[PDB]
């Protein structure tokens, strides 16, 4: 069969690019080996956020509810009910995705695709060819090469758990490990988070790492830094003992590897098409998402770019604008991409951290405004939680180049502030907007 | 007589904001407050309302959403006294923070009720004090209907004084205060009725917001009764109350809260001795720079009839002290594109023109509206799914954004940043060019098509 455009991978980048191309009169096919929606819908963004909301309910019942006057007994936490509700939601999302590709007349092929040559793919015995092929294959969890690595699960296995284990160790502490440790701790398991560096989230602004250590020490999970796994022993009673290079050990019922992800570019015969990958296995692309082979493009996690769904969606849509709607310079600017981490409490960040701004512009040019306060939701309780915010400004005009915050509300407040930073907001622009009270967000327009 | 550079009558949102800013420039100041520091917002407004809204959110999490997430829970006891004690201790700590800052700024705080003796002299507690500049920031108070039985109803101040939660509650007025209270009391478990005089609640807001609110109340409570014109309140033998309406409907409840409006507190301070003019509704008339008709007397806040929000009184109060005492002769507050969040169930966020307003102003042919409707993810895995609806109102070829409106979970924290972008002259292209944050409610505004 011949197509104008084929996308390999029905995830975030693949679906977004193919739907936009289909709007410009291109005949398109989408190939997906597993479930529509990719990592984000099935084992990523969406089930993570449902589990985060379940942890927030249990914390409202058990931790904050008593000081608001609610004496409550959780008679039973039915794990199966929560998984059933979450799974039915993902099933309705699958049906909405099929409907959109359908109305767009996109051919969806369920199967694993491999290249035959630069223009030809084989999927399920059949060969298909196209003049434009997008590789959007995403990535997969990495696992350490250590004795006993197979007794641990990774984030995909977390979403398949049949019950909540009593004692859990999460190894990594990049944003996925921090998010899962916060959710599992919040749902009531005795939880340990092992971070290999001396601080969780080390590339984030230091205000964020320092505040996360504080709430973890007060509320769990139990943080262990400078922790490099050496081995995992399975014990006769069934439990697992994690052994660290430095000598520490911990016995738990479940161990989750959250050390990193690697690109799924390996079993699709890229060598035949001639596409170059780098040392880490990522497909090398230029600013326009072109590979080294004319007619083959890549977007998403398999390119080594920041691993976020909106980034794969915008790069995929802009690619179809460039190819099919005559916009030859259309492309995604990868700077100032906003990120929210659904930790406890959530983190929101966009732009340069204060060290970054200072290295790039010199201390002389950098003015930082900071706010620290207690989240109002928690202020009436014995479980007060900090909220800390930072604006990083440069020059006499105080152009805002970085906005960072950790606390309740950070997840929903950051989007409009990232529009404003994209428009080139200065501190004066923030200060001339009237505050909304009482919110955590108004702290960013009343900093002094 | 003691003489000050600047005196503020009213230690609420406007008064504290303006006096602290003047004190920072070396002005010797006095602040007069008859009751508690912080005014309506700290004591019977913004702050206690939001603590009660968090309490309703926790009860809904336990009772309404929790079961579908797998939590089988028994509320063994809801101790109203614990909640009120926690709420009150927090407001007390805020009282202390304000005294600390006022003390650091060397402001003399005078506790009592002030009245004008003439245009530059005030009397408080028998003492007479004078100043070159006097700010009147006296706020407002709950209005009450003139009908038989009005005295059996309480108002929003009385709601914050309740000794216990009543079993059946009627809130009359579905302006934003009645809508908030109706949703909080219903969320805490009481049988709640909300009576609206017109066809829909929040009649001044964009129709998309009024419509979604009706749909939510129909499904979840409070019970809405529109075209409800109060005739009388009858107290029954057993002590319950029956609200009688003009059209013949009636409703028996244990507690009835009037939330029909607020009027200015400008009437007992002998404004006529100073010569300050008020309008027909009793508000002090001010120009662009908050000047009254008497040189040296200014007014800010709810008593001027400007939009009744704490941030507006704070910003107008600070910019008035900048103008008077820091040589910014043109400093003043722009009253357009002020953002509002209503802490209803679900919350509402709006800034700029409603779609009707934009169409009258620019004409139909110039207006382009984008809308998004979806289910809040928090509720989407339960049997109590709740709508989220958002609207962008754009004008002209460039699609300059002139209104941003939404109702749904997340609206309370997401609006501030979009209001900054609106003030910056954002067009829909500026929203579209920003990468989304997933999964959030807020990303819907930068992905509308
Ligand atoms: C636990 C977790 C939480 C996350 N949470 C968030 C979050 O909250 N917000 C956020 O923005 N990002 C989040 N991410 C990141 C987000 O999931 C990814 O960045 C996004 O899914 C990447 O899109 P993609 O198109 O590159 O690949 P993917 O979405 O991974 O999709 C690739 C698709 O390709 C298919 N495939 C692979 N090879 C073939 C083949 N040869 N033939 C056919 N089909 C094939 C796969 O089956 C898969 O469906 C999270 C990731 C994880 C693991
Ligand atoms: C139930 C409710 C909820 C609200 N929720 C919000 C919200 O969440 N967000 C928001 O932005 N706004 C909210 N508001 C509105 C906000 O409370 C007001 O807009 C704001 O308080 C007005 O500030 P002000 O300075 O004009 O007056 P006020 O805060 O009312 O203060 C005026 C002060 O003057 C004192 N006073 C009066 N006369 C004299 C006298 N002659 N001598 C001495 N002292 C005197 C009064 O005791 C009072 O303390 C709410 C209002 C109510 C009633």
């Amino acid at each position: 069969k011949h197509y104008d455009y084929i996308a390999i991978g029905g995830g975030s980048g693949g679906i977004a690019s193919i739907n936009r191309a289909a709007m410009y009169g291109q005949k398109c096919a989408l190939i997906e080996a597993k479930e529509l929606g990719g990592t984000c819908v099935n084992v990523g963004c969406v089930p993570k956020k449902v589990m985060w909301h379940a942890a927030q309910i249990r914390e409202a019942i058990h931790m904050y509810g008593p000081d608001y006057g609610f004496d409550t007994t959780i008679n039973k936490f039915n794990w199966e009910t929560l998984i059933a509700s979450r799974t039915a939601y993902i099933d309705r999302i699958h049906t909405s995705y099929e409907n959109v590709l359908g109305k767009n007349n996109v051919d969806v092929i369920k199967g694993f695709a491999r290249f035959v040559d630069a223009k030809t793919l084989e999927v399920n015995g059949e060969t298909i060819t196209a003049d434009h092929i997008l590789i959007a294959t995403g990535g997969r969890p990495s696992h350490p090469d250590i004795p006993g690595v197979e007794y641990g699960i990774d984030s995909d296995g977390f979403f398949a758990l049949p019950a909540l284990p009593e004692r859990v160790a999460v190894v990594g502490a990049g944003y996925i490990g921090v998010e899962l440790g916060g959710v599992i701790n919040g749902l009531g398991a005795k939880t340990h988070l092992f971070e290999m560096f001396d601080a969780p989230l080390p590339s984030f602004d230091p205000m964020i790492s320092e505040t996360l250590v504080e709430v973890m020490n007060a509320e769990g999970p139990q943080l262990h830094t400078n922790a490099i796994p050496k081995a995992v022993v399975k014990n006769t009673d069934g439990s697992l003992t994690l052994e660290l290079e430095d000598g520490r050990s911990e016995t738990v019922d479940c161990l989750i590897w959250a050390i990193g992800r690697e690109p799924a570019n390996d079993n699709i015969n890229l060598e035949a098409a001639g596409v170059k990958t780098n040392e880490k296995g990522y497909i090398v692309v230029d600013k326009y998402q072109n590979t080294n082979i004319e007619g083959i493009y890549a977007v998403g996690d398999n390119t080594g770019a920041v691993e976020l769904t909106p980034v794969a969606v915008a790069a995929g849509r802009r690619l179809s604008e460039r190819l099919f709607n005559n916009k030859p310079d259309e492309h995604l600017d990868y700077s100032n991409i906003p990120t929210v981490v659904f930790s406890h409490p959530p983190i929101g960040t966009v732009g340069l951290t204060e060290p970054q701004a200072r290295e790039q512009y010199g201390d002389d040019q950098v003015k930082v405004y900071k706010s620290s306060f207690t989240a109002m939701y928690t202020a009436v309780t014995t479980h007060r939680q900090p909220c800390r915010m930072k604006l990083v400004c440069v020059g006499s005009e105080e152009k805002i180049v970085g906005i960072h915050g950790i606390g309740f509300g950070m997840d929903e407040m950051l989007q409009g502030f990232a529009v404003a930073l994209k428009m080139g907001a200065t501190k004066k622009d923030f200060d001339n907007t009237v505050a909304i009270h009482p919110t955590a967000a108004e702290e960013f327009v009343t900093m002094r």
